[PDB]
């Protein structure tokens, strides 16, 4: 709640500046830089990693022949019924 300059106040609550600027470094500095660098990578890896952990499985193009889309058919073998 207290920022620099006026932070002199006996009241601590200094995160107002430290956090606010850190939050500013990612939104303002992390938006133009990390935005394209970071997101460009996360989309490259997060999208590349998902294209292999949820495609070679579903992309197979099959209703319920080889499997059942996710994991398997409605089976309560785990004993998690109701």
């Amino acid at each position: 709640m207290a920022d620099k300059t006026i932070f002199n106040d006996h009241l601590n609550t200094n995160p107002k500046t430290n956090l606010r600027l850190w939050v500013a470094f990612q939104m303002m500095k992390g938006a133009g830089w990390a935005g394209g660098v970071f997101f460009g990578t996360l989309l490259l890896i997060g999208f590349f990693r998902v294209v292999g952990r949820m495609l070679p499985i579903q992309e197979n193009q099959a209703p319920a022949p080889n499997i059942t889309g996710a994991l398997e058919t409605g089976i309560e073998l785990i004993k998690h019924l109701v």
